[PDB]
């Protein structure tokens, strides 16, 4: 199994790490697999804003003119880390100009907003489930969401379904033809994982991703769909987590974990 050659490297790498590295990773081409730690549960954090516009896009399907609409909001809205809504504050933005920020930016205030339209943490479970997949769950927002306590299941998923539900999304039918690649634009324009995923990927490749950063309990995470040169997709997922609140994460532990199933992948 392909799962086989990468195992003790991974181990190498999490025992480094002093943590936990959980890894999914799919070609689309052949249909091989990595896998490591890819079934446990690991913390959204902020990754789970990439469903979170999946979800909103799935939604203007059935309701034509969604992502055009206005939304304005006060500066209660405004959330620690929001500084694409902090500009337009006197102004207001469009569901679609929300959506996009939670995506490239990570903003907080938005992703609040889209999950309130959404019907709150459950509402966006509710998507998840209606796309096949049953581990997803959140269940807080932001920033509570980010607390990444040991043990706990709140507001997580598994790289396994993250990779599954994001390979749906993106190239699969979950999503209807414009929407599907409106998601795909949007997380190509992810301005937040440059030391990640795409830290680990040829030049040329093109990539959309969606960073999380819990920080604490070193917990932070980088989903994506990477595109070789003239070839079919990967879809992959690479979560991490550690025993101690005051651990620290690495964007350097995550892009070596994205090489290490590459490499497993033959690619
Ligand atoms: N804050 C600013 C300015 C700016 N120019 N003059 N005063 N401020 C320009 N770019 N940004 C910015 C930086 C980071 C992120 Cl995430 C979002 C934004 Cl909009
Ligand atoms: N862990 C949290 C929370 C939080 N609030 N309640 N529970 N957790 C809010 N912000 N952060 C955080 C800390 C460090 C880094 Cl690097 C990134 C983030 Cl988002
Ligand atoms: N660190 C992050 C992310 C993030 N998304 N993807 N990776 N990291 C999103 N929000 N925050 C954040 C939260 C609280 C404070 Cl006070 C400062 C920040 Cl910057
Ligand atoms: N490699 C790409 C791209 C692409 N766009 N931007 N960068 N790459 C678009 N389509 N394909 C592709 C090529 C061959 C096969 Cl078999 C399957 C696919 Cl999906």
């Amino acid at each position: 199994m392909l799962t086989n050659l990468v195992a003790e490297p991974f181990a190498k790498l999490e025992q480094d790490f002093g943590g936990s590295i959980g890894v999914y990773a799919m070609d689309t081409g052949s249909g091989a697999t990595v896998s490591y730690r890819a079934e446990e549960r690991f913390p959204l954090c902020s990754s789970f804003k990439g469903f979170l516009a999946a979800a909103v896009l799935a939604r203007s399907q059935q309701q034509a003119g969604l992502l055009d609409t206005p939304i304005r909001y006060g500066k209660n809205a405004l959330v620690p880390w929001s500084p694409i809504s902090e500009k337009y504050l006197t102004t207001g933005m469009t569901v679609a100009e929300l959506s996009a920020a939670a995506v490239q930016y990570s903003d907080n205030a938005a992703a609040n907003l889209l999950l309130k339209e959404l019907g709150g943490p459950a509402g966006l479970t509710a998507f998840m489930r209606s796309i096949g997949d049953t581990t997803f769950r959140l269940d807080r927002w932001e920033l509570e969401l980010n607390s990444a306590i040991p043990g706990d299941a709140r507001d997580t998923s598994s790289p396994r379904a993250v990779t599954e539900s994001l390979q749906k999304l993106t190239l699969g039918s979950a999503l209807a033809a414009p929407q599907r690649q409106q998601f795909v634009d949007w997380l190509k324009g992810n301005t937040t994982g440059n030391h990640r995923i795409r830290a680990a990927v040829p030049a040329d490749w093109a990539v959309g991703d969606k960073t999380g950063t819990c920080g604490v309990y070193g917990t932070a995470n980088d989903y994506a769909v990477v595109w070789p040169t003239g070839r079919a997709p990967i879809v992959l997922a690479v979560y991490t987590r550690a025993p101690n609140k005051d651990d620290k994460h690495s964007e350097a532990v995550i892009a070596a974990a994205a090489r290490l199933a590459l490499e497993g992948l033959g690619v």
